[PDB]
DNA sequence: GGGCAGTCGCCGTGTACCTCTCCTAGAGCAGCATGCGCCC
């Protein structure tokens, strides 16, 4: 595959985490929960918060 | 066809604690206690 490096930002990088529980409790609860429900995500409870 | 550029709508905006008040809805329908008129 090909790729290109990117520079994200403090709030864009924190909304792309692997756990939907930690992202839902930060900002934009409804959009995050809707996307997680559509994708059928699961959370394995790693890290604080 | 291929757009640039412009516009519109949604998201976000530090932490703990103390005191005073007002409100849980509002209109229809029937029961009741009161005031006043009536017949003896």
């Amino acid at each position: 595959a090909q790729f290109t490096p990117v520079l994200l930002g403090i709030t864009k990088a924190s909304l792309n985490t692997n756990s939907f529980i930690s992202a839902a409790s930060f900002q934009e609860t409804t959009r995050v929960l809707t996307e997680a429900a559509i994708e059928g995500k699961s959370d394995w409870l790693r890290g604080l918060k």
